């Protein structure tokens, strides 16, 4: 068969810095190379490969909060998130 249940990462410079990985399906993280997109690696019936996704983020709309509240725009991938502190 040599069907596999992981997906092999492996993204890095064309130096070589390339970090090769094997990820079980499953596993979602944030494109390093590239801007910020979410790699899932999923498992389709027989098939196992890695499904190139958008980020998950909020809208950029204020959220419902008091008056007298800190709108902190505050985000950890490419997207916009803004948060009433």
């Amino acid at each position: 068969g040599s069907m596999a249940s992981a997906c092999e990462v492996v993204t890095g410079s064309p130096r070589g810095d390339s970090q090769s990985s094997w990820k079980s399906v499953g596993s979602q993280w944030a494109s390093p190379e590239n801007p910020c997109l979410i790699n899932e690696c999923v498992r389709v019936k027989e098939e196992v490969f890695i499904q190139q996704r958008n980020v998950s983020c909020p809208q950029l709309e204020v959220p419902v909060c008091p008056s007298g509240f800190q709108l902190s725009c505050k985000t950890s991938a490419c997207c916009p998130s803004c948060r009433c502190e």
